């Protein structure tokens, strides 16, 4: 009918590409997708493929895999492997080179995708709303920039994702974000990662494996302990294991200002009065939805706390305008953005409405060692349930008894609704935790009870079999009070 | 005098003896031929898994896996003088002996500190349905060290390697000796397509000297019979790619020790090859003879003791669990049967072991994880079967250099209702991934339960949540595809 496109997707990331693909393919709709760059890298960092591909999950997993070899090389000795350890060295530029080729290939893959799909078209530029049914494509983020294209459409989808949050403190311009970290030419000998979240924790491990001769990695966090939002036992254990591998963790510390010393070094003064020197300061304190450049007021789309407000079906307060992924500020993860996009396309161009359950979402932290988690943490469950039970198990994995890494304790924790045995959450710390948690993610979707876990025969020998060996709770939570059996 | 007498202090035996004395306060006597691992009897207090099974082989597979990491590290910028690389078989053996020895001790410690639990060193045999004798040897004419009268007897003698009757079999070893070799063989021949043969081939392949070679031969057409055909084909390609030599439809006829101390092996086809070590891993059989079972009249069916779903034999007060029953020879299963037996005998609730949908792994390089039925079976028990396949080179293997390491995930379902009949995996961490899905099958999950779960990204396991369209089906045993 009138309006050239059926759907206009602003942002070619995880959710955008999924949305765009389904509508053109499954429903035969003419879709236009817009993004700022064709390939990864400065100046805009993300490009076709989104954050996960260009400056997220893909590159960090390869870099984390590389860091892990430091562990492998050191531990091989416990099993009789010999070599002249004095010739060992990590070549950072090689890592960056292979990472760049891996991402570039994905960028190309998405490009040919458009070239081979009828009804799917890509537009290079910055998209913004002129009105609720007209999207402009400009040369730059500036709203007074030249208009390259003007797309009339029947439906609009906002999938601009997020961007790192730089705190307004003196000297912030001497700091970088995770964005620049992917393109460093050399690894910093002295680096400070500001933040207690997963990005900060993951990069600290990367920097720890590739740091030069007299290097030191320092992580600092404002609060009491790292990984706020995760199970307290795992937060405590990971802190010990990271420290044991040479990472200095400064909690209860908060920068006041960053000064650039004449020798190119940065001096950081904390509110405590403590002053330290680093070669690189990286801010990984949070990510914010990118709503700014969209010009949402031209359509009257409502923004709640930072992100675009949407209902359960990803619909905004304005008809024919939807938003998915990180810009909605729900659960900032790739698999969730993809699930929302596919559900949204079904609700809009399909027969049956559909929505994404944002509960019992399994996720991981690729720290060294890594974390896997699904469900509620006891602190939250105990406030929602009158009777909660906590099953805990800590042991040294077989290989680490002889590998030398005595400190690598594997922690398994299952929390349940004691009134009926329903498993509310599973939290793991230890090697392969991210691979083990996927399968249990399905179990919670099936509303499994603790009895269901221990009535399954285990695979011997593996770390995973321990989840099927927890029959008795360690302590309980009765109306928020911690209690035990005498 | 004792409430229960357990013949065999292994995975199942110790499990029964423990909670019977604990949970039911019964006086238990446990018998075993050796207290520490190694020659002469190899197995000892703790059983096969602990002494010459799961525990020691797992440490050795971890050791062999480092050949992969050392090589693959180069792809991520790790460099070192690769010409100075050498593997030390004796350090590997030294550390595993330590680890095993500490576990043997841990069990001895257990008996002293547990009231009503007593260990008797030696060989146990039935004198009568209520009398058990502990002699100094497997030969029933040896000195009776102890005589015990009990109202309950539990048989858990386990299994033992099956050495074929061929000329020269005295120049061959079994998996038992493998754990104690002083130096790694230059040329080794592993006979058998089973898991023990495949796992050891990967261990020998990693610790082989300078100009070494590992050969695996199997009578059949393809290794790992009983496993999913795709995994069998794919694993073969990957073992071969790593330098392992696989000879299918070959079987040794005779083994002649020759001059220099090597062995000349002549296969049934006429092929003749020399090896420095020949390991026979063709089978495991229940140890029932030394029990003098006819002294009580307990039935034997096919090598193993005949028992019902509740592990009771034909004689009222005698039960049998574990490998000796020839059901499913795995440690977790034996442990489950033990606890269920103890309940059915000293408890209010009769309880039995579900031998179906048990997950298991093969610690080969790369490993295998599996749970449920294979399509060859499912299409015979079901009229409409759907097969979902996913093959892909993981992210890290694109960059590590090991581009041949293809990850395979296969899901088999009963297409009439979507119920998942089996999940088979090949690839790094397959053993860890399969455990969680093992629970899913006990909960009777359907394929929709898998693809409706949000994945963990990036991981190999999320691929199981992205399979939603069948590759092909099986209609009344016939393979069919949608047009
Ligand atoms: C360092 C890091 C590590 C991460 N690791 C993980 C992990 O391992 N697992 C996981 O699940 N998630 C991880 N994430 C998060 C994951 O990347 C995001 O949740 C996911 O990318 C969100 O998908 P999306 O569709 O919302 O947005 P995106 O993929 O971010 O796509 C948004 C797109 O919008 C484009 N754009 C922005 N504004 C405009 C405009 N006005 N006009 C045109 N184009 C525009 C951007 O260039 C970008 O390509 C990580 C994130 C970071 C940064
Ligand atoms: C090389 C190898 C690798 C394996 N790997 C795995 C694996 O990774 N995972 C897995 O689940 N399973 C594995 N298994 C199988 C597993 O070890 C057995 O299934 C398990 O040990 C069986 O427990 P059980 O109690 O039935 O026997 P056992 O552990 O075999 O205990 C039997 C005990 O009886 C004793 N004995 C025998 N006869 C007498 C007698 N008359 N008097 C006194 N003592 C006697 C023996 O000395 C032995 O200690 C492996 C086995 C082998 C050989
Ligand atoms: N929940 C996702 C899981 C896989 C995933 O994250 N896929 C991303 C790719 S990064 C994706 O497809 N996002 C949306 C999208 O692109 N939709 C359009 C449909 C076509 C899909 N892509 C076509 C182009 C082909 N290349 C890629 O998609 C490149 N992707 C990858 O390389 C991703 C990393 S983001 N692989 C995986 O995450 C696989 C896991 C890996 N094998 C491991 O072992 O770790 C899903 O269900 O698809
Ligand atoms: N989960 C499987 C069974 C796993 C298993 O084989 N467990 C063995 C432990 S060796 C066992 O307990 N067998 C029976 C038994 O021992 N019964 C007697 C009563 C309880 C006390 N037994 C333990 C004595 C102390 N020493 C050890 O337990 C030393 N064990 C280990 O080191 C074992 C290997 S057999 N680790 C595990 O079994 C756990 C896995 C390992 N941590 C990993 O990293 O993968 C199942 O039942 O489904």
């Amino acid at each position: 009918m009138s309006k050239i496109f059926d759907l206009v997707v602003i942002g070619a990331g995880s959710g955008g590409l999924e949305a765009a693909w389904n509508a053109a393919t499954l429903y035969k709709k003419r879709v236009a997708v817009i993004d700022v760059q064709m390939v990864h890298g400065p100046p805009f960092f993300s490009a076709l493929g989104g954050t996960c591909v260009n400056v997220g999950c893909v590159p960090k997993k390869l870099m984390v895999t590389g860091a892990q070899y430091m562990e492998h090389l050191r531990e091989s000795a416990g099993f009789g492997w010999e070599f002249d350890r004095t010739t060992l060295r990590a070549e950072w530029k090689n890592l960056i080179a292979v990472k760049d080729e891996a991402v570039l290939n994905i960028n190309k893959s998405y490009d040919e995708m458009f070239r081979d799909t009828e009804g799917l078209e890509f537009f290079l530029g910055w998209g913004s709303l002129e009105s609720k049914n007209v999207v402009n494509v400009r040369e730059s983020a500036d709203p007074a920039s030249a208009v390259k294209e003007r797309l009339e459409t029947e439906h609009i989808l906002l999938a601009s994702g997020s961007w790192p949050h730089m705190p307004n403190i003196p000297g912030i311009e001497h700091c970088i974000s995770s964005n620049e970290a992917f393109y460093l030419p050399e690894p910093p000998r002295r680096v400070l990662t500001v933040g207690g979240g997963f990005i900060s924790v993951e990069f600290a491990g990367i920097f720890n494996a590739y740091k030069p001769k007299d290097g030191q990695v320092t992580l600092c966090y404002r609060g009491e302990m790292i990984l706020r939002g995760f199970d307290h036992t795992l937060r405590e254990e990971l802190t010990k294991q990271l420290t044991a591998n040479g990472i200095q963790i400064l909690t209860k510390e908060n920068p006041a200002k960053v000064e650039l010393n004449a020798d190119g070094s940065k001096s950081v003064t904390f509110e405590s009065g403590k002053k330290m020197d680093f070669d690189l300061v990286m801010m990984a304190i949070g990510r914010s939805p990118r709503t700014k450049d969209l010009q949402l007021q031209n359509a009257g789309v409502m923004i709640k706390n930072g992100g675009v407000q949407v209902d359960e079906y990803s619909r905004t307060n304005v008809s024919n305008i939807y938003a998915i992924g990180d810009v909605t500020n729900r659960v900032m993860l790739t698999p969730v953005a993809i699930n929302e996009a596919a559900a949204l396309v079904d609700t809009v161009f399909g027969t049956t409405p559909r929505k994404t359950d944002h509960t019992r979402v399994a996720s991981a932290v690729f720290s060294i060692p890594p974390i896997g988690t699904c469900g509620l943490i006891e602190e939250v469950a105990s406030k929602r349930y009158e009777v909660v039970a906590v099953y805990l198990s800590s042991f040294t994995p077989l290989m680490h008894k002889v590998s030398g890494s005595k400190y690598k304790t594997f922690v398994a924790k299952i929390i349940t609704n004691h009134s009926d045995g329903t498993v509310l959450g599973v939290h793991l710390l230890g090697d392969n935790a991210p691979e083990i948690i996927q399968g249990i993610g399905i179990c919670l979707k099936l509303n499994a009870k603790i009895s269901d876990f221990y009535n399954t025969i285990g695979v011997h020998p593996t770390s995973a079999e321990e989840l099927c060996s927890m029959r008795t709770p360690s302590y309980y939570y009765v109306k928020g009070e911690k209690m035990e059996k005498p």
